[PDB]
DNA sequence: TTGTGTTTTATGAGGTCC
DNA sequence: GGACCTCATAAAACACAA
């Protein structure tokens, strides 16, 4: 497949940030974060994917 | 500092949207 | 005629009882 590259503190720093500005990522800041990260536009859209994954288990109950 | 449950990347199947 | 997300899933890495 692909073996996974965990994100270090700074790539998650900028994700997490855009994530409680917004749950859904736009091309405009998908773009903005691939420049900050390093990560690509693909890489972007499945971590927000994952992360309203993370979010809707913390609706436990 | 072992072990092995949880969390974090990454994929492909199957969906919506004129 | 493509871009987008949710879902179940797998594996690498983490966290921390033991
Ligand atoms: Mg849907």
């Amino acid at each position: 497949r692909k073996k996974r590259i965990p994100y270090s503190k700074g790539q998650l720093r900028e994700l997490e940030r855009e994530y409680a500005a917004n749950k859904f990522i736009t091309k405009d800041k998908r773009r903005k974060i691939s420049a900050a990260t390093s990560l690509s536009e693909r890489q972007i859209t499945i971590w927000f994917q994952n992360r309203r994954v993370k979010e809707k288990k913390v609706l436990a109950k």
